[PDB]
């Protein structure tokens, strides 16, 4: 199914959308303004994040750095990125029903919207000004508040035991964004869909 992933934002972002190990269709391209980028997800990803990588720099062959979101300096995200970022989390069809949620559980960069593109369900949003109304010890270097976990690095915030629980840390990504993942176990806010079902992942909505 497809994935549309529109920049909604005034500043240019480098969408990107991957699993553990593989890029997604591409596997991420620049977004000036406005810009919208459709992928096809092979139906049955398991593990698919999408998400914006803000100020990177690149050459011909593929190969820069990213503030935010950067995963190897490979503009197609093969892995992950790194930490600081708002995730556009989804396993797809998984027995006739598809799985989509935002997270804060590494971080935030970019306020997202994870609207599901057909007539299956609602979708979700995380729109609020975190990184503005951050507290001190998040605010990362770059731009964006990083998550208690990567931060401290601690059991409590990045949940090693199983029994791990809200903190400050993570009741400020909930006070600001009560449609998404805060802490690693938070009473799941994931939504449930119908399988081979789009989505659109506008990036910076509400303007
Ligand atoms: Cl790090």
């Amino acid at each position: 199914a497809t994935f549309e992933i529109v920049n909604r934002c005034s500043y240019t972002v480098w969408a990107a959308a991957s699993k553990g190990d593989a890029a997604l269709d591409a596997g991420g391209r620049q977004l000036n303004s406005g810009e919208s980028w459709t992928i096809n997800v092979e139906p049955g990803t398991n593990g698919g994040k999408i998400w914006a990588r803000t100020d990177c720099y690149f050459d011909d062959s593929g190969s820069g750095i990213c503030k935010t979101g950067d995963c190897g300096g490979l503009l197609r995200c093969k892995r992950f990125g790194r930490p600081p970022t708002t995730l556009a989390e989804f396993s797809l069809n998984q027995y006739g029903k598809d799985y989509i949620d935002i997270s804060n559980i590494k971080g935030f960069n970019v306020p997202m919207n994870f609207s599901p593109t057909t007539r299956g369900c609602r979708g979700v949003r995380c729109a609020a000004d975190i990184v503005g109304q951050c507290p001190a010890k998040l605010k990362a270097p770059g731009g964006g508040c990083n998550d208690a976990c990567t931060v401290f690095q601690t059991s409590e915030y990045c949940c090693t035991t199983g029994k791990c629980g809200p903190t400050e840390y993570s009741r400020f990504f909930k006070r600001l964004c009560p449609d998404a993942f805060s802490y690693v176990l938070d009473k799941p806010t994931t939504v449930t869909c119908p399988g081979s079902s789009n989505y659109r992942v506008t990036f910076c909505p509400t303007a």
